[PDB]
């Protein structure tokens, strides 16, 4: 009962997914896409208007590489990292594994190679609600809250330091 209030007060103005597709799957991938698009530009757009517009995602022409940066902010300072992950060709009842490259060997909650290690909350939470959530939702409930853990933790610890700009 808390878990699934938690969840609706995060998600509930981001657009629900439909489609179970995955990239090898042709036109039904592609509308799956459209649902991807529209849930994510929703989502930024969310974020602008409540002072947390906190990422930009791209993805190669099929959809099945995305990439883009996240921006963090401690103390006012705002960090910057490069993000990317490929999407599982079992998409979209398996969700795909975010990574932080510059943080490989540096964060605690991480994988080698990058991968950001997510409690085992998040697993069950995406399971439970497949196909409804997507990339968004995978920004929002997955990326979003290892960050507000991690961050603040490797900047106490002087791991990683704000560049002058």
């Amino acid at each position: 009962s808390m878990a699934d209030e938690a969840t609706r007060r995060v998600v509930s103005e981001i657009p629900v997914l439909k489609t179970n597709a995955g990239p090898r799957d042709r036109e039904l991938w592609v509308q799956r896409l459209k649902e991807e698009y529209q849930s994510l530009i929703r989502y930024v757009e969310n974020n602008k208007n409540a002072d947390n517009d906190w990422f930009r995602l791209e993805s190669n022409k099929e959809g099945t590489r995305w990439f883009g940066k996240c921006w963090y902010i401690h103390d006012l300072l705002k960090y910057e990292f490069d993000i990317e992950f490929d999407i599982p060709i079992t998409y979209p009842t398996t969700a795909p594994e975010i990574a932080v490259p510059e943080l490989d060997g540096k964060a605690a909650k991480m994988y080698r190679g990058g991968k950001i290690c997510l409690t085992d909350h998040f697993k069950p939470l995406w399971a439970r609600n497949v196909p409804k959530f997507g990339l968004a939702h995978l920004m929002a409930l997955g990326l979003g809250p290892w960050l507000a853990v991690e961050i603040p933790d490797l900047i106490q610890k002087g791991v990683i330091h704000h560049k002058e700009k």
